[PDB]
């Protein structure tokens, strides 16, 4: 019958594999992560996608999807199904005691209150059912989400693991403040009603944590993130994945493989699906003049043979100052992660038609290289976890709170350039500053649309990037793109549910 431990890492593991599959999906495409971090990092300024020929990608990338979208389907039947598996063991252990039980308990209303913010954030709106049943669910709009969600968190957390003493992939307290934190800053987007005040408290109690930051920003991407203290020490919330394990099916997997092309040094797999690549405007976070930009000249030609190494290509970028470390000095912050070298073939920072991999320089800030030296167990999956929360959005969230509040949040802000190692310390806050700093600290890391919203700047003309709105240059779009549509397939199953804003 009900198998309560197996169901519980079920739980867990939704966040990163695939066993909520629909037809037309390769290997992994229903997964959380991917679903979301396409939602919330193809229409962006932080990167783009490759083969604009893959099904609703012209969409997403342009922010111009319908409610017939694809993408916005599958994310939004991967929302629901993990939350009527979660509905489910809620059910099953129904007024059990025993300690560990409630701690799962309160974690699993965690995980399900964590899918719910997504509904909030992405649509607004979501399909609400607390229990496991065939009853369709109802519809239950922004505000009302917002007081559910909260409330849920709230109530949960007396029985949540103390700060850094769950086990490494469970979510504690400092968990269920961070996205609490979150919430409130994003209240005023949700309820129409900010709460920064709240957002700064939160925030503060995540700081105020056992949690620390890595000292080398790097390592919270790359493969023993979750053997490295100096990681782990900041990684609230990770999403558990291994070579062997997870496979092919993983969210890293995603990061990793998506983001690299043979030919390029430290791949740290066989299978580079040259698909992830950053768009002009990324790059410019890092070089406010996109001509500071250690680039290969273009009256410099590219060798045909004698760069078939990790060794010759590196003396090669070394030789034109244009090897991701140069890249890192020439940015003077250390997240500067991106490759604009000759591995992989000659890049451009901008491009006026996306027609392949290289028309946009690499984004190389997740690695399936163990900062320890030793070796990873597979040679096409990598292990490195995904660090979903981390302490930095504590940080980043009180800054932009004091902010907003009118305060001085210069101090938070330099924290994490401090850490970061940047030569360029902030002296005053400004709204370009911040928006440009949460770019900086988790570009890539599936959130950057919510933040984008947030500032107004997602569809306005507040701030343009290459390719946004369809444009080479950029170009706004109908305000009512900062949600995305109920899939048409849910509105014609559901009478409950109705159709957002702007939408046909
Ligand atoms: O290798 C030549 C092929 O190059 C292009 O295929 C792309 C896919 O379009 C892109 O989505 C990605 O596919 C991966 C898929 O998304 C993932 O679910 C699966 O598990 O791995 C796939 C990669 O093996 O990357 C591939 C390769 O770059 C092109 O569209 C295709 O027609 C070419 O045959
Ligand atoms: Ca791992």
């Amino acid at each position: 019958s009900f198998d309560q431990q197996g169901v519980f890492v079920k739980g867990y593991a939704m966040l990163g594999v695939t066993g909520p599959d629909l037809d037309g999906q390769d290997e992994g495409e229903s997964g959380f992560y991917r679903t979301t971090f396409n939602c919330n990092e193809l229409p962006t300024d932080e990167c783009l996608w490759a083969w604009q020929k893959n099904q609703d990608i012209p969409q997403l990338t342009s922010i111009s999807w319908s409610p017939s979208s694809q993408r916005t389907e599958w994310v939004y039947v991967r929302l629901g199904y993990d939350i009527t598996q979660y509905n489910f063991f809620l059910d099953q252990t129904e007024g059990m005691t025993d300690a560990e039980t409630l701690r799962q308990r309160a974690e699993i209303r965690f995980l399900r209150a964590l899918h719910y913010w997504y509904f909030l954030d992405l649509f607004g709106k979501a399909p609400f059912k607390e229990h496991f049943s065939n009853d369709l669910p109802v519809e239950k709009k922004g505000t009302e989400l917002y007081t559910y969600i909260q409330n849920e968190l709230n109530e949960i957390e007396a029985d949540m693991y103390e700060p850094r003493q769950a086990p490494f992939g469970r979510a504690d307290k400092a968990a269920n403040w961070l996205l609490r934190a979150r919430l409130y800053l994003n209240a005023g987007v949700y309820t129409g009603q900010t709460d920064y005040a709240k957002a700064e408290e939160y925030a503060s109690k995540v700081i105020g944590s056992a949690y620390k930051l890595c000292t080398n920003y790097s390592e919270l991407f790359m493969a023993d993130n979750d053997e490295n203290e100096n990681a782990m020490q900041e990684i609230i919330l990770p999403i558990r994945q291994d070579g062997v394990k997870t496979r092919n099916y993983g969210g890293s997997t995603y990061l990793v493989c998506g983001t690299r092309v043979a030919g390029m040094p430290r791949m740290g797999t066989t299978n580079g699906w040259s698909c992830i690549f950053a768009r002009a405007a990324m790059v410019q976070k890092f070089f406010s003049n996109l001509e500071d930009v250690p680039m290969l000249p273009a009256d410099v030609e590219i060798p045909t043979k004698g760069l078939d190494t990790d060794e010759q290509i590196d003396a090669f970028d070394a030789e034109h100052g244009i090897r991701t470390e140069d890249m890192i000095k020439a940015a003077g912050d250390d997240r500067a992660l991106l490759y604009s070298g000759v591995g992989g073939g000659r890049r451009k920072i901008q491009t006026d038609a996306i027609s392949g991999f290289t028309d946009g320089l690499s984004i190389v800030k997740w690695q399936n290289y163990r900062s320890d030296g030793k070796p990873v167990s597979h040679a096409t999956y990598p292990d490195t976890d995904i660090p979903l929360f981390r302490l930095a959005e504590a940080y980043l969230t009180r800054a932009e709170a004091i902010f907003r509040q009118g305060g001085d949040a210069t101090g938070d802000i330099n924290e994490l350039r401090k850490r970061a190692n940047c030569t360029r310390k902030v002296q005053t806050v400004t709204e370009q500053e911040l928006i440009d700093e949460w770019a900086r600290e988790f570009y890539l890391e599936g959130r950057r649309r919510s933040d984008l919203v947030r500032f107004g700047m997602f569809t306005t003309n507040k701030y343009l990037w290459d390719w946004k709105g369809g444009a080479m240059n950029g170009t706004s779009v109908a305000s009512y793109y900062n949600k995305y549509p109920i899939p048409v397939s849910d509105i014609n199953n559901n009478r409950n549910m109705s159709q957002n804003e702007g939408y046909k």
